[PDB]
DNA sequence: AAAGATATCTT
DNA sequence: AAAGATATCTT
């Protein structure tokens, strides 16, 4: 499937190659911060080629978002099945040290996903998956070409996987003021195997789009999975 | 002084992608949310040799969401620190200059050393023109770099901060929309800095609160006049 | 505009 | 946790 080979391809990359700094066309090297915002850029354009080539390698179209805020980084098509798109988002996250617990934010509740053209690059209905790469590191002078291996990397372990964002979204925002999905906060495996907490991409979409922005909004509703499916249960009252 | 040779070594000090260790090359991306990364990183080794020269400590941040980008001192005089924040935009001008609720009105939120240490602000500003998917060999010049041309400027962040929120959830300062000139020289709207940071100490952070207070510098000087009230 | 998206973090 | 910072762009 491209689902397996975008998933290898991601995996043997990733433990292939280390980014260790953005290079001049005059060949100085500048090293990278260890933020996430620096780490998020890098992984986004370490994994531009790869999703490319195991796309083409399907016959799929790929498209990047033309205008910036927008979803997804990357919609995938066949030419001949232009209303069954795959979007895949990369999203990044850090940890102090192995196999600590991590949470992603899954991005925006109150955009695509209630008001089907807002900030997406196609209609939200014409995608039929939404595939999140997910990549986790361990945080930890200019230089010339004859130095790349000197340069220190600023992360120690990256661990990548690809699984559905229904699968790995969480009951709890990943932010409040830029209302974000929050996934749930687990180990690695977890999201590799996809232990979540819905039971369908239809439980996952009625309850982020009937989500209230506030707790004291919520309070009233529901706060998480298990008072949505007792509010579910009595009727949505 | 550190300010000129900063500003020399900036002019002075092209980027065209990401290299791994083991040489393959990866092309930079077309979002100002790459290149603001690029620039940053292009900075750093400019600021700390400069810095050094001239006897400053430079300190990051440990924790992800504090100001500033930088904060240089000598260690006989801490409590004359500087701090400079790279701001980035494009062009095919104006820049979002940091939160108005954050460390102006609150000492010690979000800001690596209490706002009281630092005597100046700087900002470094990027303005690049707006203009692959293949990995690229240690071909170089064959890269398409992601912009056209590339300005900067070193300026006091008083100086070019305007009247208007630059960002509405994330309640930011807005600069002054003007050419790329008029940040180099420095001909903004503020008296002094005094009156820059009271007026955005009071900012109300919707329209209907600020209705009745200020929305732009004449309407805060006349509620100035009238007692602020 | 002014308001709210894009992404992730901190307490 | 919930709420609000970090940066910048769009409508
Ligand atoms: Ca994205
Ligand atoms: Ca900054």
């Amino acid at each position: 499937s491209l689902r397996s080979d975008l998933i290898n391809a991601l995996y043997d990359e990733n433990q292939k190659y280390d980014v260790c700094g953005i290079i001049s066309a005059e060949g100085k090297i500048y090293p990278l911060g260890s933020d996430t915002k620096v780490l998020s850029t890098i992984f986004e354009l370490f994994s531009r080629p790869i999703i490319n080539k195991i796309a083409e390698k399907h016959g799929y179209i790929v498209e990047e978002p033309k205008q910036q805020n927008h979803y997804p980084d990357f919609t995938l098509y066949k030419p001949s099945e232009p209303n069954k798109k795959i979007a895949i988002d990369i999203k990044t996250t850090y940890t102090n040290k192995e196999n600590e617990k991590i949470k992603f934010t899954l991005g925006g509740y109150t955009s695509f996903i209630r008001n089907n053209t807002k900030n997406i690059v196609y209609p939200f209905d014409q995608y039929i998956a939404h595939w999140i790469i997910g990549y986790v590191y361990t945080r930890v002078k200019t230089y010339n070409i004859n130095e790349l291996n000197e340069i220190p990397k600023p992360y120690k372990g990256v661990k990548v996987f690809l699984q559905d964002k229904w699968v790995i979204a969480g009951d709890l925002a990943g932010s409040g003021n830029t209302t974000n999905i929050g996934s749930i906060h687990a180990h690695y495996k977890d999201f590799v195997e996809g232990k979540g907490i819905f039971d369908s991409e239809d439980e996952f979409l009625d309850y982020w789009r009937n989500y209230e922005r506030t707790s004291q909004l919520r309070n009233d509703k529901y706060n998480n999975i298990s008072e949505y499916r007792n509010w579910i249960y009595r009727g949505r009252k």
